[PDB]
């Protein structure tokens, strides 16, 4: 049974067969490729982009979405292996996906890390669970890695470019100021994509402590030696956009500080001026600009550069629905 | 770019339009007028008709809604300009709207005023930032006005009366009881719409700290000139309803005491008698009552009075569907 | 006017028609039944399971589903008569029903006991005040009976077994442990279908405390009188297991203490060896296991039998979506 978990298990030419399928659906949004067919959006945290472009998308190819909050409207799960079932948890993934498995032909999973315990969060359970006890094809929407985004993101540069091969372009995924301690997943998948597509990435970040997970490092290695392209890790913000092709900014916690965010929090606050103004996008190559949103303004960067004309984080979003709906045709 | 925010912004000849338009889709449901469109519907404050009759409006025409709140699902919205978003809001509505924008053909909002300012809520500050940014028709789903009930309320009078005209009828809006003190928004409309018709309309209302926001009481007094009618201020409770053909009642609060609600709960307590019973009901030329509903019984309104066959609140809620899909015909 | 509020109101003809149609859906599970046509699933407790095949289910018969829930996102609902609205409430079933009703076609509802009176909740007052105001047919989604289980558990058994006919099988209805007292609904219905069903019923609970409401023990008495099947109520495990073809388990609060459950928690908490595990599960006649979900592993059953062949649970909770596309497609 094939999933779609991650583009790093998909193949070079698989990936291309599905950019090239979201460009189509781009220009033909309507389509049969989901006739009667329907996915479960199960949802653990907030959304608006991806809740709403799969809800649109099932409809535009003749099928239908339901989604479910696991807490609110949903009962709660549990994940755990042979605990006894006595706390919170009303009902075990093990049943959750059977029956899911019984009703619709596909089903999408968001489940943010927890911030408590890395060691557990890297372990994927959520998402590794519902592909394990499912008998339908399961899609990522985004737990500790943002496949859907990477396409989004990947066709977006495509188009921005006029041209699907991106090998020579400096990229960089730069980390910038938030309040909080968020999620890797979006830069992780960043700098698989990146490097899976041949650029020349710079993983530019406040300090040591805030370079990504080793798994990703690795990965990011392996697609290199493998694309052409090449990765460096960068703490200093005037040599990194030096000439830069796109830049992608998204603030995560520093690995390190899970469970213990009191401490990082001064940290990052030293560092808000990585926010991306007009400053820094000056130093690039008349690069553009994209986030994968939500997007706090004057934080992590400021309104000139949202409204510059070299943003394209709106086009970037709008290709959620695309490749997402190539996405559910060739796993349908 | 059309938008459908207050139906004082359209030509009189627009609005018969979309009422005959909603008398078609009354006749005849199903329509192929948002066949494979969508639109969103974002709601800031509870629903129970307005969520119902969009959605299934939506889909009566071939389209589908996708329903959003922000808060509870998607993720909260600011719409102030040139802040610093540190605070608890994720994204601004310049994203919100444009990407959206790339996705649905239409975007519904529904944002009740915040109750701490007056003059920050009489601004429309949400309803008109959607206009703004959305590159896609907006309709107000009732913001400080609810000209989808204007509507659906005219529907309903001139069904009943068996004829469009409706002037040289005496039109009473009543203030009634309500345990807290509520928006005007449905009372700003009723008087829009009432006077835009042509009625002699009567405001009738505890105190003059009851009166509407010059706003309105400005735009009356223009369609009373404009259309024949007429309107007046009044505190006597007799009076008003003599001889009144229909009657309308709806709770709100003092504007004089937005940010201030303490003080102005014993004077709405002094009031409850305002409750539209038999005995207000009988110095009526036999005339109709209605509300937009939600209503408390024994509050707002006796039992009587809500199961009297003079009351047409059922049917003008019943109308919010067809005068939507009218709505949603025109501006797609 | 027709509605399906319990098995009990139907005839055994109608019942056998339905559970045809069921399986008929089950064949072919896109139609025309609902084409245009749409229900308003009304929920005031969670749900993953109704939720999903409700909604589902509308759209494979070609209609629309709009889900609510009171106090979350529509309006919080009184249902008693004559009394003064100005608590929580904001509107009365009289109005929400007669507004629904001139919206869809059909109307779902599921309304748990409250807990704190049980000569309140077994009034089933939600259900009754749909089925009274709405002008179209209320479907039970579970309130204190839950006959949708009812069917798809019924339907179950007859594919498990092979054959229409269950007479003759000794059904074992048992209460198992949970750490929380829950509603009674599933147990009511499960003891309702299985006599209708004319099997040699056996309600096995920890102690007299825990034996079901007059009413449904009544109905049981009927059904077996009409049926040719039996009914014993029993609180010994091992004589009750003993032969058994079928054990539906789950766990309920002891009536006698609604409104007062401090003191049957340690009552509950001595009986959790009810939990169906192998050892149990070995003294029945090779029978079958069945939970309508959720269910907490490890404290109402134990993981291998919930993995064990012998476990149609994941196959029951299928035919809830066939079971109710028969139910509204008779209704409609
Ligand atoms: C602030 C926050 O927690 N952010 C998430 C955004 C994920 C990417 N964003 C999306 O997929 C867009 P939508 O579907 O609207 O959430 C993160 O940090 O990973
Ligand atoms: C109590 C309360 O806050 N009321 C709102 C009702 C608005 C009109 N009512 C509707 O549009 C009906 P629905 O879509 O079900 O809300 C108000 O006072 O403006
Ligand atoms: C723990 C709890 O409160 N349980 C409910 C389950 C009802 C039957 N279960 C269903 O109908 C399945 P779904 O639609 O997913 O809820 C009860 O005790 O009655």
């Amino acid at each position: 049974l094939k999933h779609f978990l991650n583009t790093q298990d998909w193949s070079r030419a698989e990936l291309d067969a599905l950019l090239t399928q979201a460009a189509l659906f781009k220009r033909n949004k309507l389509g049969s490729e989901l006739k009667g067919k329907s996915i479960a959006l199960v949802f653990f945290n907030p959304s608006m982009r991806t809740r709403t472009s799969f809800e649109l998308g099932a409809f535009q190819l003749g099928g239908h979405a339901v989604v479910l909050q696991p807490g609110k409207d949903a009962w709660p799960i549990e994940f755990n292996l042979g605990t006894v079932m006595d706390g919170d948890t009303e009902e075990h993934i093990a049943e959750v996906a059977r029956v899911l498995g019984r009703y619709v032909d596909l089903i999408g999973v968001r489940a943010f890390p927890k911030f408590v315990d890395w060691s557990k969060d890297r372990e994927d359970q959520v998402l590794k669970s519902f592909a394990k006890y499912s008998p339908v094809p399961v899609i990522n929407m985004e737990t500790i890695t943002h496949p859907c985004q990477e396409l989004a993101h990947a066709l977006a540069l495509q188009e921005h470019f006029g041209t699907p091969d991106l090998r020579g372009k400096k990229y960089v995924l730069t980390w910038t100021y938030h309040p909080k301690p968020l999620n890797t997943a979006v830069a992780n998948s960043a700098l698989t994509i990146a490097t899976r597509m041949g650029m020349d990435v710079t993983l530019l970040c406040p300090t040591p402590d805030y370079i990504l997970d080793e798994r990703y490092m690795d990965w990011a290695a392996q697609n290199v030696a493998e694309s052409g392209g090449s990765l460096q890790v960068s703490h200093d913000i005037d040599s990194a956009y030096a000439g830069a092709d796109v830049v992608y900014a998204k603030s995560w916690g520093a690995l390190p500080f899970f469970g213990n965010w009191e401490p990082e929090k001064p940290i990052r606050d030293q560092y808000q001026h990585f926010i991306v103004d007009e400053r820094k996008m000056a130093l690039t190559n008349n690069g553009v600009f994209s986030h994968c949103l939500p997007l706090r303004r004057n934080v992590a960067a400021t309104d000139a550069v949202m409204d510059s004309p070299n943003c394209i984080a709106i086009d970037e979003a709008e290709n959620r629905l695309h490749v997402q709906k190539a996405i559910m045709a060739a796993l349908v």
